[PDB]
């Protein structure tokens, strides 16, 4: 069957490893507990196509950007995810399309910009500056919520269409 290769970036605590175990395990992860690098595999039906869904949990602290190059080389896909409550972890999305663009060496990579957390109300990035990063970047954005669900599925299957476009 079709396997998809996706990884999931952004800054520490932005909620990468909540999204994930969110999708694969359908339960949300309270407490934080910073990852080095987590793997997770399940087989999904996706718009009919029975594939399966490779999914790297990357880190997002920053003494771990050594390991980004790697991960970049192997990845078909990436879910590029900050919290709609922390600015700074929005202007750091930057810094991982631009390395992802250079691994790639490819200014068509598919990705998917991911605002999570907008089931918390202290937002700081309003929906149509992320939209506009997006567009420039040539992706979807959409938001999301581990907590609550929200869009979670559409995340990471929009990513899979993605890939296909590719
Ligand atoms: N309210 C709310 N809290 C969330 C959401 N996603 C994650 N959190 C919380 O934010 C904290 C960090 O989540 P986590 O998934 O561990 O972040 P991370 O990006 O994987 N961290 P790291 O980069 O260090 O591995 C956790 O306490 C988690 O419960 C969300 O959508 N809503
Ligand atoms: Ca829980
Ligand atoms: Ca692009
Ligand atoms: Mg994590
Ligand atoms: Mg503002």
């Amino acid at each position: 069957m079709t396997e998809y290769k996706l990884v999931v970036v952004g800054a520490g605590g932005v909620g990468k490893s909540a999204l994930t175990i969110q999708l694969i395990q359908n339960h949300f992860v309270d407490e934080y507990d910073p990852t080095i690098e987590d793997s997770y595999r399940k087989q999904v039906v996706i718009d009919g196509e029975t594939c399966l869904l490779d999914i790297l949990d990357t880190a997002g602290q920053e003494e771990y950007s050594a390991m980004r190059d790697q991960y970049m080389r192997t990845g078909e896909g990436f879910l590029c995810v900050f919290a709609i409550n922390n600015t700074k972890s929005f202007e750091d999305i930057h810094q991982y399309r631009e390395q992802i663009k250079r691994v790639k060496d490819s200014d068509d990579v598919p990705m998917v910009l991911v605002g999570n957390k907008c089931d918390l109300a202290a937002r700081t990035v309003e929906s149509r500056q992320a939209q506009d990063l997006a567009r420039s970047y040539g992706i979807p954005y959409i938001e999301t919520s581990a907590k609550t669900r929200q869009g979670v599925e559409d995340a990471f299957y929009t990513l899979v269409r993605e890939i296909r476009q590719h």
